[PDB]
Order: structure tokens, then sequence, then C-alpha cells
């Protein structure tokens, strides 16, 4: 996994937003930043990897109306069921960009 | 916190990734995009909110050659210690893009 280092060139750190230009596939080069606020987690000090089962557990997934995201993800029991979230509360247009606050 | 829809439109998800059309403060639009993976997690099968504390607990990062994290960060002592994550772990370059996996 990640490595995305080797073809990417030029990247930055800044705040806790990550920038870098890597290589399209094919062709050219994009330039496009991470925000690290939503990856990274610190414990008593260190910086760890935060994991999250989103993408692993849940299905489906689709815009309702303007906000609201809607899935079907597992439960405990592995059982899917539906569910959804109002991506309002805390995503925010900041001077054009999405930002998770 | 939030609202980004009142000032976005033609917003979309694929998979876990959220795209939308905002305005900047005064002027034009910007189509940015934000993945939703490192933002929420499936507990029981409901959606919600993952909060994080390295924004909040750690201070004045840097990028360390090419793919090495630094900061300071705060110990359960509450004291700030040195320590670094090699962003190569998870950040991948997929097509121009930066992705966590
Ligand atoms: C310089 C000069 O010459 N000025 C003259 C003036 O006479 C006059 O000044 C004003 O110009 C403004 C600039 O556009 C006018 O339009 C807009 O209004 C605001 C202004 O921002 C200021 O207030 C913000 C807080 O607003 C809170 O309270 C007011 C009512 O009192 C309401 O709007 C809300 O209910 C809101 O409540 C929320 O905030 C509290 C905090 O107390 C919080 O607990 C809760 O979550 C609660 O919900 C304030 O945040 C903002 O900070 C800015 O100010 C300075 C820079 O100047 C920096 O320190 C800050 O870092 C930041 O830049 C101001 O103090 C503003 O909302 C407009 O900008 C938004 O829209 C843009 C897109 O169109 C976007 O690019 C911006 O990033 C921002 O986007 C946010 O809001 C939209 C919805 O509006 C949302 O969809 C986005 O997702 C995004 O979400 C955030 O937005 C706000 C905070 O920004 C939060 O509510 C959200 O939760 C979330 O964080 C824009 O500036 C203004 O009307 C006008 N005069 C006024 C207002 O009296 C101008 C005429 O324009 O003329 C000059 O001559
Ligand atoms: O260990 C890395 C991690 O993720 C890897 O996927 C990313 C991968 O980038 C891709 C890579 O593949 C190109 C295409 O196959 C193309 O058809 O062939 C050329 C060779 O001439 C490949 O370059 O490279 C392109 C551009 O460089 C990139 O856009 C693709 O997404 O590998 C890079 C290496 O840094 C990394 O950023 C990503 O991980 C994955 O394959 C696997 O190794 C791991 O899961
Ligand atoms: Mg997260």
């Amino acid at each position: 996994l990640g490595k995305f280092s080797q073809t990417c060139y030029n990247s930055a750190i800044q705040g806790s937003v990550l920038t870098s230009t890597c290589e399209r596939t094919n062709g050219g080069y994009n330039t496009s930043s991470i925000d690290l606020n939503s990856v990274i987690e610190n414990v008593d000090g260190s910086l760890k990897w935060q994991p999250s089962n989103f993408i692993e557990t849940c299905r489906n997934t689709q815009l309702a109306g303007s906000s609201e995201l809607a899935a079907e993800c597992k439960t405990r029991a592995q059982q899917f069921v539906s569910t959804k979230i109002n991506l309002d509360d805390h995503i925010a247009n900041i001077d054009g960009t999405l930002k998770y606050e």
C-alpha cells in the first residue's frame, strides 16, 4: 500500500494538508492535496495511521437531497442495514474547497 | 460547522468521494473533492463522524525528505515530543491524486 512518493515530486506539508504533484497513470502530472487532519491520530505523543471501516463495511453510497449521504452498512452481526448521515454537519465550503471541520 | 450545500452546487458521491462546485468567498467557483473514507465510520450499521486529534494536539509539522512527516505531539503526561511517521506507508498516488488507503 501507499508508496505515493516514488511517483510524485515537490510535495509540501502545511498545517495538516499534504500537497504533491504526481504522474497521471499515462501522460500528464497532477497537483493535488489531502488533509491529514483525518488520516492521522496522535496516541500518547505518536503519530498513528487512523483506521476506518467505512468503505470496507458499507456499500451503495449515494447522495440524497443536497447534503445527505446514504449507504447500507454491516451491523456487528454482519447484517447490512440502511443508514444515512447529514454531510452538512461537518463538511464545509472553505473558499471553494470542501473541508472536514 | 459545515453547511457546504448552502454555497455549493452540482454535488455527487462516487464510492466514498464527494465532489461539488462551491463559491469562492467572492468571485467564481471551484470544483473540489474530498474522500470520505477517513471522515466517517460505521458503528454497528450506523454512520457517524470520526473525530481525530492531530490538529488539536500536535504542532509545527514538517516534511522530511521524500515522504516523512514530522511534528511535535502531546503525550499522556502533558508534554510535547518529536515524532515522525513515513507517509509512504499509506499515502498512494492514484492516477495523479493523493489517496489514503
Ligand atoms: C472588509 C470590508 O470592507 N467590509 C465591509 C462590510 O460592511 C461588509 O462585510 C461583510 O462581508 C461578508 C463577506 O462575504 C459578507 O458575506 C458573507 O458572510 C459571512 C461573513 O463571515 C463572518 O461571519 C462568520 C460567522 O457567521 C456566523 O454568524 C453570522 C450572523 O452573526 C451568520 O452568518 C451565521 O449564522 C454564522 O454562525 C456560525 O458561526 C458561529 C461562530 O460564532 C459558530 O459557532 C456556528 O457554527 C454558527 O453556525 C465568520 O465565520 C467569518 O469568519 C471570516 O472572517 C474573517 C475574514 O474576514 C476571518 O477571520 C475568518 O477566518 C473568515 O474568513 C466572518 O467573521 C461568511 O459566511 C461568508 O463567507 C462564506 O461563504 C463563502 C462561499 O460563499 C465561503 O467561501 C466562505 O468560506 C464562507 O463559507 C461558509 O459559509 C457558507 C454559508 O454561508 C457554507 O455553505 C460554507 O460551508 C462555509 O461554512 C462555514 O461558514 C460559516 C463561517 O464562515 C459557519 O456558519 C459554518 O458553520 C462554516 O464554518 C461571507 O463573507 C457579510 O454578510 C458582510 N456583512 C455582514 C455579515 O454584516 C461588506 C459587504 O459584504 O462590505 C464592506 O464594505
Ligand atoms: O505500493 C504502492 C501501493 O499502491 C500502488 O498503486 C499506486 C501506483 O501508481 C500507479 C502506477 O501505475 C502505472 C500504471 O500501471 C501504468 O499503466 O504503467 C506505469 C508504468 O510505466 C505505472 O506507472 O503509476 C502511475 C503513474 O506513475 C500512477 O498514477 C498509478 O496510480 O504505484 C505508485 C508508486 O509510487 C503509488 O503511488 C501507488 O501505490 C499499488 O500498485 C501497490 O503497489 C500498492 O498497493
Ligand atoms: Mg479518520
